[PDB]
């Protein structure tokens, strides 16, 4: 009734009980393994998800069971009667939006967690209160190239009609423009957002690195189009420190990576509109943004300015290659003081944290998957890692595009 | 009953109908994700035990030939359900053999090198009885199979599991490794994984050359006996001085690796029936030799070498320092296999070979059973497409499984 996981490259051994407190699905049975799919209230359904939460956050200050506790116990209880729904004290919500990231079996950053900064921004009501709230989010975080971890929480869904959304999926993203033959100029990834921001008033200036409009939902009305002030969007150039052309390049990219299209669920309740953000692990950027074949794919590029032989896969050009960008990444982020970690760094900082977890709380979820890094795998520590994969609460969860489901006015 | 997978970098979805054969455990449950741990957590079948697991197996064998329900195949079925009667096991035909052998291969969820799993050559070692006569199959396997270069699929079949007492096992985990010597010191001398097998090796009377790269002896077991040890004629065994294209020093490095992989630890199972000794052999992909071999901190560790020899900067991490050498040293594996016509295959190649296969598997047969932490290779994940391709992962039989490793198991006289 214990679960063990081993390291191979160093023999540690760690036991998990943290995984006897899950619920929600892994989408795996006894029979198929979902590991790499990337995706797998009523009266009733509320009450216990706030009980078990108010529970775990009294648990957590060692007044489990307190005379306090009961009479929240209580209050809770007794609100969810009254306005079906219940809100959460500036503590709780404090607690969980931590504790969401500390659960993010993804995310290889956690050894950070409890260090976040939480902006409540429940009183919101409009757009324009949601972009206010988000630029005081983006310049409290990028701090000048000295990043610091933040998340703003909007207010919770209700009913649905009336939800609070941010629709970029990140808050700071490159615009993708279809070319009329065929190709694609800026990011391909956002060709659709890029086109709905068109189709919705925006004048695109038509380079590669135009950063997209904050296109925000306020209160389930229909989205409006404000543009970040770019005195805010702190960007990087990318240089080589060896090859002098790799400047000419044109390459830049930005701080601040800020996700804002997923969902917050503490305590039964669903913060539709959560947008937070930390800082870059350099792969992200060189290996994925810049390298992928449906991305910015300048793979092809950079070999030619290098010279490499381009013909035969196993003269392992891309590998060369891939290598030298990244390194142009991490070296323009640092002579430029902007934080940013890389891989190896990285991920050394999650045994780290995979041993405190074990130690202090008894298990850390965690997804092999999307821990290992996307270059340089094996070289680094967690590939050799045992991880467990189990679900726990609160949590960060995806949820679909507004424009797939939004019915306008 | 109709799930579905996606390729997130062409956008392509496939569904899988095939998953609904799987059988035994994942190891996961609705509440823990398992897909990246290793393993799992007398014992021989029963007659009712057995019964069921063979008829599946011969239904589906017939089904394979076009012939299911036909008199051929309802005879076969009761010649088998009368000897599991009479004799509590059965044998197979060896069309059944070499069936249930390339299903296994197909079936492996680890493997990336499935798409030659119908060209398989399958040597049928059922009739031998002494460890002298495994080391005679298993020379002949490797001479077959490493065929000047020209790697050629195979594996050897030795007599199957009766009541465990007497089970064959190569004690070996691959028919070809470099012994590893730890020292006084704690340093290590060779090939830093193969320590524990080299001094049992050495217990049985071994005399040790104490190299960095000593071609280690067969430990071969018959029908329950001792262990016992044959060295492997050195013309058999076929090797590559590891060079770089560009970089006339990495000779000086003293680098070479052994031709041929090939793995006699498993289990071969085939209608309830298993084979506990069932080496096989292929061709290597680059990366197993060029990141896990000589770039595992735990292995031969020669990426501090390589960085000096290239004047890396290697102060910071941040320089990538131990990614660019580790792409000089793959880059220098291919050339020196390829320039001594080896058969070996790069990850990218390999990668993109085994998504056609994966497609024309879903097509043709419904589904493709892959473990996406064990087919993205560990270097430069992420720019091989099997990165972006969502797997389905369970167990198809005829399969091959893990096995205790034998001395644990086996009582001494
Ligand atoms: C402080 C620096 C941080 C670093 C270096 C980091 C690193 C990463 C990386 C590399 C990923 C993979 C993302 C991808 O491939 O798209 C990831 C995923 C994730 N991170 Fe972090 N992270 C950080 C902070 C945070 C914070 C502050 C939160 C929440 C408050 C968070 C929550 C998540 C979540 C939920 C995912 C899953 C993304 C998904 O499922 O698509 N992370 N992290
Ligand atoms: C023909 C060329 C082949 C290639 C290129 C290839 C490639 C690979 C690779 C790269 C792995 C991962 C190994 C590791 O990291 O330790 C693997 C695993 C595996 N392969 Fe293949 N393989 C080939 C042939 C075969 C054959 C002939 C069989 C059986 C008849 C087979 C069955 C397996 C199995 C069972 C595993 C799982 C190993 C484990 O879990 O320890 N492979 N293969
Ligand atoms: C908090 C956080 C930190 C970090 N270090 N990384 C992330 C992911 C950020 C991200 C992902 C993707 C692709 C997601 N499939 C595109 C982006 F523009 C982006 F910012 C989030
Ligand atoms: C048939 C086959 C082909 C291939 N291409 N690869 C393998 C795995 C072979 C292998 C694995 C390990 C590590 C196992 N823990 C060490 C070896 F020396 C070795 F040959 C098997
Ligand atoms: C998915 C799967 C495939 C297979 N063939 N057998 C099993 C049974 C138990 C088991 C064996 C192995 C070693 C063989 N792959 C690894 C596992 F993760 C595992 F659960 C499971
Ligand atoms: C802990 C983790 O499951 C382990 O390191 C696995 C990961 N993926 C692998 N993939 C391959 N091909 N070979 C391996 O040995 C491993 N090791
Ligand atoms: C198919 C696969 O699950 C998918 O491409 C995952 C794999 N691992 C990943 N890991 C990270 N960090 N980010 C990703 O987007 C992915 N993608
Ligand atoms: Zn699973």
């Amino acid at each position: 009734r214990f679960l063990k996981v081993k390291n191979w490259e160093t023999e540690v051994v760690l036991t998990d009980t943290l995984h006897l407190k899950s619920t929600l699905e892994t989408g795996c049975t006894e029979y198929i393994c979902m590991g790499s799919i990337m995706h797998p209230a009523t009266k009733d359904q509320l009450f216990p998800l706030a009980k078990e939460f108010i529970d775990q956050y009294y648990s957590s200050i060692k007044r489990f069971g307190s005379k306090a506790h009961m009479e929240r116990l209580e209050e809770v209880n007794k609100e969810i009667d009254t306005t079906s729904t219940y809100q959460l004290k500036d503590t709780e919500l404090i607690y969980g939006a931590k504790h969401a990231w500390r659960n993010a079996s993804r995310c290889v950053g956690r050894i950070q967690w409890s260090k976040l900064q939480v902006f409540d921004a429940r009183d919101c009501t409009t757009a324009h209160g949601m972009f206010n709230y988000i630029c005081n989010h983006v310049k409290y975080a990028t701090n000048k190239g000295n990043l610091r971890s933040a998340i703003t929480i909007f207010p919770q869904r209700t009913d649905g009609k009336h939800d609070f959304r941010v629709w970029n999926s990140q808050l700071i993203r490159y615009a993708g423009y279809k070319q009329p033959d065929g190709s694609t100029l800026g990011d391909p990834a956002n060709v659709q957002f890029t086109e709905i921001c068109i189709q919705q008033g925006w004048k695109p200036p038509r380079g590669r690195f135009d950063v997209l409009p904050l296109l925000l939902q306020a209160n389930g009305n229909d989205p409006e189009l404000f543009q970040i002030p770019p005195e805010l969007v702190l960007e990087v150039p990318i240089r080589h420190p060896k090859f002098e052309w790799f400047k000419d390049l044109g390459l830049k990219w930005y701080g601040l990576p800020a996700v804002s299209n997923m969902l917050l669920e503490i305590g039964g309740l669903e913060f539709s509109a959560c947008p937070f953000s930390g800082w870059y692990m350099g792969t992200e950027i060189g290996v994925r943004d810049y390298c992928d074949n449906s991305r910015y794919n300048i793979l092809e590029e950079v070999a030619k300015k290098m010279n490499l032989d381009m013909r035969k896969t196993s003269s392992l050009w891309k590998d060369q290659a891939l290598v030298e960008i990244n390194i142009a990444v991490l070296y323009s982020f640092q002579s430029d003081k902007v934080t940013i970690v890389d891989h190896h760094s990285a991920t050394e900082s999650f045994i780290k944290h995979m041993e405190n977890e074990y130690r202090c709380r008894g298990g850390c979820p965690a997804d092999w998957v999307w821990i290992v890094p996307p270059m340089s795998g094996s070289i680094t520590p967690v590939f050799h890692q045992e991880m467990l994969n189990y679900r726990l609460t609160p949590s960060f969860e995806y949820q679909p595009d507004p424009w797939n489901t939004h019915v306008w006015k």
